[PDB]
């Protein structure tokens, strides 16, 4: 039952063999090289079956062969430590059952660089892989380096049934480095936990905070330069626990993506549609469990579909009129006049692709927000010129053509909570409301054509509130636990 869910419940499974660090022996400097040659000499169709044990500092491992599989002999029993990067240049390469821990990426784009087509990372575990690379404020502006753990640079990549635990230095955990055509990557059934910033005093450099406090997402799909092309990639059926990297939990920066059916539990970070068009966010379960700085989905740019999400028990910061509030659904302001067809454009100074595309043409329907401190927030935030230029942008615009239908914001338990935060500072343009139900405070409610303040009949189905005829259909929702997400083993005797 939802309120009573905890880390223990989501991560328990019987199906999970336990692998223990100690039954593994530390390979000598000599067997590492022997392992490395095996890697580098493999031919199309071959397979390496890493014998069990701990292998420190493989360094740079380049796989040039196609149709190969590198697996541990027993899943979870080959531990790759110190500095390593697998560089997967071949097509149809599969990594399976590996553990990356007690070490760090050998180059900043991660332990695994998936450069080929149809590359796969499955059944693998990353555990606090934060070590052994240089990590200092740089001389130029005191910026700490961005290190990722996995990056995808090819097509049809798969990252499935892994565990990604304790990323706690700067850098996005999975990055998609794409080009001008669809990538169709699948990132699914993974477990993500305990991403967290400022564990090494990074924020102590006050002047550098805006950038040092950025780039701690769990995944970024696309980036500013590539954002106006489709990725058509999927972030689905993942389980995320205490993922507190930064404001963006998932930063979508390309088009036609699906970010659907994830369970996001006690994670002080939001799904963020940051750049790019026509992304779909559906059937997620966002369970704040009353943790401060939790929230649902924040939205820039055009043509997105946000439907049938279940967002509960989220809470904003502890005690500014203009604050970028974390709500269940946040319709951001941006810096371009989209109501008159303005676009971001790499050629127009101040309006480059990495800036803020005022949301437009957004479908928001059949969501259930339950006990959310800030429910649906219509943004009034300002923006800075860039991460390196602190000047505020003059020229801020509200969302346009935002269609709300069949949403339930239920703050019946604490009706002082703000269910809808409308704002005369930036009235939405062309907003419409069809069968909305908002229970709880509505700020600037005279901005809203109509809505009901009485809940439909409420039932409980497998722990969820079901509102008759409205809100998220509970038939489409279910909690992801370690019964389908994550590797088939847990590791014991690991070190952070
Ligand atoms: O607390 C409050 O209430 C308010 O706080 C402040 O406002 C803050 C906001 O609340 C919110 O955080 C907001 O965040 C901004 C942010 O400042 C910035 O504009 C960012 O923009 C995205 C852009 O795309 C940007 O260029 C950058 O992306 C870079 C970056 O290097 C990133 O790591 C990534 O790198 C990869 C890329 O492939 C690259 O080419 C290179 O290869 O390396 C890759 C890698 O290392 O992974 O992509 C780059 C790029 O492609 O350009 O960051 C992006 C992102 O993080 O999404 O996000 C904005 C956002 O709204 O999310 O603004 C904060 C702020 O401090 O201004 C206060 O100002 C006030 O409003 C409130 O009090
Ligand atoms: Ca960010």
């Amino acid at each position: 039952s939802i309120s009573e869910i905890d880390r223990s419940y989501l991560l328990s499974s019987d199906r999970l063999t336990e692998v223990d660090g100690n039954t593994l022996d530390v390979a000598s400097e000599e067997q590492v090289a022997a392992l490395k040659a095996q890697f580098e000499n493999l031919k199309d169709g071959d397979e390496v079956v890493i014998p069990n044990g701990k292998y420190a500092n493989l360094g740079q491992v380049t796989i040039t062969a196609n149709d190969v599989t590198i697996r541990a002999e027993q899943a979870g029993a080959a531990w790759l430590t110190g500095l390593i990067q697998f560089e997967l240049k071949g097509d149809d390469i599969t990594l399976d059952g590996l553990v990356f821990t007690e070490g760090g990426p050998n180059e900043r784009f991660g332990a695994v660089r998936m450069m080929g087509n149809g590359n796969t990372l499955q059944n693998s575990t990353f555990y606090y892989f934060n070590h052994d690379y240089t990590y200092e404020p740089d001389e130029r502006r005191s910026e700490y380096p961005k290190y990722l753990w996995v990056s995808l640079w090819g097509k049809d990549g798969k990252v499935i049934n892994n565990r990604f635990e304790g990323k706690q230095k700067r850098g996005t955990l999975i990055g998609v480095q794409k080009d001008d055509t669809p990538d169709n990557h699948l990132i699914a059934n993974n477990i993500f936990m305990d991403q967290k910033p400022n564990q090494f005093n990074e924020f102590d450099i006050k002047e550098a905070i805006r950038y040092n406090g950025n780039s701690w997402e769990a995944i970024r799909i696309g980036d500013s330069k590539s954002s106006q092309w489709d990725s058509s990639s999927k972030f689905v059926n993942n389980l995320m626990i205490d993922m507190d990297g930064e404001r963006e939990l998932i930063s979508i920066a390309s088009g036609d993506n699906t970010i659907s059916g994830n369970t996001i539990f006690q994670s002080a970070a939001l799904i963020s549609l940051r750049h790019g068009k026509g992304n779909t966010v559906e059937n997620n379960m966002i369970l704040g469990n009353e943790k401060r700085l939790t929230g649902g989905i924040r939205i820039y740019d055009e043509d997105h579909v946000i439907r049938n999400n279940y967002i509960a028990n989220t809470r904003g910061r502890d005690g500014e009129g203009n604050a970028d509030l974390r709500g269940g659904i946040v319709i951001n302001t941006g810096i371009i006049d989209v109501a008159n067809g303005e676009q971001l454009d790499q050629s127009v100074k101040g309006k480059e692709l990495n800036k803020q595309w005022t949301p437009k043409n957004i479908t928001i329907e059949n969501n259930s927000l339950v006990d959310t401190e800030w429910g649906i927030v219509y943004g009034n935030q300002s923006h800075r010129v860039s991460l390196f230029n602190n000047a505020e942008v003059e020229g801020i615009y509200a969302g346009v053509d935002i269609a709300f239908k069949h949403n339930v914001v239920d703050n019946s338990q604490t009706p002082e909570f703000v269910s809808v935060r409308a704002t005369h500072d930036f009235p939405l343009v062309g907003a419409t409301y069809t069968d909305e139900t908002y229970v709880g405070q509505v700020t600037d409610s005279e901005l809203i054509e109509s809505y009901s303040v009485e809940l439909p009949k409420v039932t409980v189905e497998n722990g969820l509130n079901a509102y008759q005829g409205e809100g998220a259909d509970v038939s489409k929702l279910s909690v992801v636990t370690a019964e389908t997400a994550g590797p088939d083993y847990v590791l014991e005797n690991t070190t952070k």
